């Protein structure tokens, strides 16, 4: 019925999905694989967007984490790694983006998740955030204590893919 | 392929906040049902009927999503009605734990269940259906609140 409406998202049924994951990524764990892994399975493409210049200077640079996440997503078809250096919902808009995932691990973070989300409402209206909480599995970790153990030769085997790990180990002498 | 949500819940009674949910949820899955709870051990306002029958008639300008009751194991509801996605409503920190303790169980049950939380929008980000029950058990406007069929319902059920 193009002639008449090229439609509406919202009342009309099912809508295509394409859904950004952003992130600093330094580096990729088991942890977010597991979130992409269970977005792209409901989502029909999803994008890791590798945040290129966060405000904490990153063990491993942009060229470097988007590497990283490209070889351990790649099994997965629906998905395509990218860096960014803008608002979440600018490259959002930019790469025709209507769903924005967001890792929920502890509470004390839940305020500030709501917080943003009302902002890339402000921001963007027709992106959607949705929430995904992370396996019990991977619910204690993060990047910065995977680094801050491997650091001590704590063992992070468990928690890394394996060319992360090679990767960090290589980052620490 | 298909994706198809169930969003559970007392719905005693639904509220523009669910509705907000429920939209937003069947603008990106193919199918989602509305699960009304049968049996809440709190006695609800309005009955299993009532409840379906008000948000059949709130949800009905949807036309991928289904409300039904539900007085089972919601893993094996979900597996009845062949669901692999469970929409949450996340309006408070309180809730969070409390649905973060019920996804992993629910991950324990149904291991091929996602659980996928929205947060509500910031105009309902405060509305519950107790508060709106109490609010309206002593004559505040509650009119902002509710679709209007759920609005003279719960007129009634107060007068």
């Amino acid at each position: 019925m193009a002639s008449m409406t090229g439609g509406q998202q919202m009342g009309r049924g099912s809508m295509s999905t394409k859904a950004i994951y952003p992130g600093t990524f330094d580096p990729i764990t088991n942890g977010h694989i597991d979130i992409i892994t269970r977005a792209a399975s409901m989502f029909d493409r999803v994008i890791l967007a590798i945040a290129a210049s966060p405000s904490k200077k990153p063990m491993f640079d942009l060229e470097e984490r988007v590497a990283l996440a490209t070889t351990a997503l790649q099994h997965l078809p629906n998905v395509e790694v990218m860096g960014f250096s803008d608002l979440m919902a600018n490259f959002a808009r930019a790469q025709q983006a209507n769903i924005l995932i967001r890792g929920l691990r502890a509470v004390a973070d839940f305020e500030y998740e709501m917080q943003l989300a009302h902002m890339n409402r402000h921001l963007m209206p027709e992106l959607e955030s949705v929430f995904l909480m992370p396996s019990k599995e991977w619910s204690f970790i993060s990047s910065s204590l995977v680094k801050e153990v491997a650091r001590h030769a704590g063992d992070v085997t468990h928690f890394l893919p394996a060319n992360v790990h090679q990767a960090l180990m290589e980052k620490l002498k």
